[PDB]
């Protein structure tokens, strides 16, 4: 037990997973562990440099000989070079593919029997939904990792179902860094963005993929809007943006839906919101829910995946069946009309997420299993 | 000794290397070995199906989760699946990167201690000329292979110099399949392509990269052309095509240089040629020289790399310093004016390449080292 030398690999900019992996490394470095990120040359935005937190980055070039940019090999070579230069104790890889495989290859290249934790975020299920070429790679990356974790219990279950492995998968929930998301409401920025100070605000934040079911979110909002003057803020960009814009026209809510594009400072938008919606068809955890909940925003989610673990239906928010804009709008109208209900769920919610998703508690759990695999 | 179950991975369409790897597999399958190609979905053009020669191919898709198409992992997974399904004895990987690494990863994924031969074609030197990110991967792929071969002695020497490894590298020359390149001259197609039946023809065949020094070839031809009515045929396409077209204008040989594009049936063009030129700055072997020489075409090459092993200066052709269009044109004019010299070099050449580069002899050498590593 004690100080560890840790190599972390993730996609630092790809959604929730990259945020989680980065914030976890920062928490570990603030405790005094020696933390090495090894990623491709993708930006990070670290605010305070630490001498014990080093970001190693690799360029993936094509050369005229490779048919494809050799990400897996270039990354594995860089991980192995950090293992040798800094005598790393363990690797923490995010995603079975490509990153568990990269860590396994880097272990071979380094000649050191380093321990490997792999954390599953749900992308390995997504890949297999498109085609089964990688079925054997995902099974191998899971089974040759020393410890495997998943960001929800639902994801651990789904993994066993789809991958067909006896490998133990440890559910360890996601978290937000509490000082990045102060619990507070602020109406100062509302006018800037064309929202009247009193107006109710519903927010959704995502990559605008079809799996997010923004169609259900806009349909929900249209039903809300005819009872309650309100705005729907949609943060992000992606494949469904134009079809969703068109949907707001067909439902006659175009002037009330704000497509604000990608935003780095999401905290300030949660601070002006009244409800957060994540009605996804598939979702291992749902980090935007937790970011909003920590801010104090009461959530409505679907019952897909881990969302029903994040939200306690009827206690800290509401959960609806996938695609049920009737029930979602019913709950939203009640929450926007009923301050007693809103205050009660919000109070329950703030206590619950402190209890189950606090950054200190989750970091302790990862740290515990780092040490467990180092002692096996 | 005897029958082997062999997995071969190469880029089937990338230059000489892909031709060599494919033709070697065909030779092995014709002997009765069980030959499995495992490549990405890149065409092959096999003329006769054999029950003991199977082409496995893998799609490399992006999925929205991978930042780069995961070639290395998808290929390694497919190799491992063939190892398990067909109980392969050994892998023959072409290129230290990516393919030696893929074979090494596939060995881990398969759970079988399969033997791995890696053949170096020179691309690993080229990659490192552009940047040194992959230095450690190339060393690892070489050192963790059971046997490493190189297509020339020059390349083995260069590898030791640049990679800094004590690993034994076995020079095994390239070959052409003799019935694909009958020794014969044919003027029937000359008129079709705007060449008078008697006109002397110089040919060059390449990927039109700067390393091929087609500028030296066109400068050589311009000096030839003012003494001898003649045509320069340039087969292929690539980055230097437009600058080379412009060069033929500046030298006033535009009407005498035929840019014929990429050609699959190169044999028919060698059959109408009088000289072949390969004046490359870097070149591990120079397969187009051997294809032309087997056809009966006398070569002029540079002294780079393995070209001076393929050509015996003054005996089976001529070798010049890189960029020396003065000497190259001097030799070319002599060969095109002097049938005694031409016939003598051509006779020496046809005997020499039968002795050192015959397909049966080279296949025997690969087969010998397959068996050697299976017995170690
Ligand atoms: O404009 C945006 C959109 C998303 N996110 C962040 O992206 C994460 C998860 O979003 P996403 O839909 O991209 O992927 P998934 O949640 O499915 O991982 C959350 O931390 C968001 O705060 C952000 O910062 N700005
Ligand atoms: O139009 C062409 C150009 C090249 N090649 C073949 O490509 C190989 C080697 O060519 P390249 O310059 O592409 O690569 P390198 O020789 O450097 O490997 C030889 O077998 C050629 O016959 C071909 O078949 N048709």
């Amino acid at each position: 037990q004690g100080h560890m030398k840790i190599g972390i690999t993730c996609y630092p900019s790809m959604g929730g997973s990259g945020i989680i992996a980065t914030e976890l490394g920062i928490k570990l470095a603030e405790r005094g562990h020696e933390v090495h990120f090894i990623t491709s040359n993708i930006p990070f935005r670290i605010r305070k440099p630490l001498p014990n937190m080093i970001f190693h980055q690799v360029e993936v070039n094509q050369y005229a000989v490779f048919q494809y940019p050799p990400y897996d090999i270039t990354l594995s070579t860089k991980i192995a070079e950090v293992i040798k230069e800094y005598d790393l104790d363990l690797l923490h890889m995010h995603y079975a593919v490509p990153h568990a495989i990269c860590g396994i290859l880097a272990r071979e290249m380094s000649g050191k029997d380093i321990k490997i934790m792999t954390t599953l975020h749900g992308t390995d299920i997504t890949v297999l939904g498109y085609d089964h070429s990688l079925q054997g790679a995902i099974k191998f990356g899971i089974e040759k990792s020393d410890i495997v974790t998943s960001v929800s219990k639902s994801l651990a279950q789904e993994t066993h179902e789809i991958i067909e492995t006896n490998k133990e998968i440890i559910p360890i929930y996601n978290f937000v860094r509490e000082n990045e998301f102060p619990t507070k409401h602020n109406t100062a920025l509302k006018s800037q963005f064309g929202i009247a100070p009193d107006e109710k605000v519903l927010i959704h934040v995502s990559n605008f993929r079809q799996v997010k079911r923004i169609d259900t979110i806009i349909e929900t909002f249209a039903k809300v809007r005819e009872k309650i003057p309100s705005k729907l803020i949609l943060l992000g960009d992606g494949p469904e943006l134009v079809p969703m814009r068109q949907l707001t026209k067909e439902l006659n809510v175009e002037e009330d839906v704000l497509f604000l594009g990608k935003q780095d400072c999401v905290s300030e938008f949660y601070q002006l919101s009244d409800l957060v919606l994540l009605l996804s068809e598939k979702e291992s955890f749902g980090l935007t829910l937790l970011e909003a909940m920590k801010t104090g925003v009461v959530p409505i989610g679907s019952n897909a995946g881990g969302i029903k673990e994040v939200i306690k239906h009827g206690e800290t928010g509401f959960v609806v069946d996938v695609g049920d804009c009737d029930s979602a709008s019913d709950y939203a109208i009640r929450l926007l009309e009923d301050k007693v209900l809103y205050n009660k769920l919000q109070k329950n919610m703030l206590a619950d997420i402190a209890e189950r998703f606090g950054s200190e508690l989750i970091t302790d759990q990862y740290e515990y299993y780092y040490q467990k695999m180092l002692n096996e």
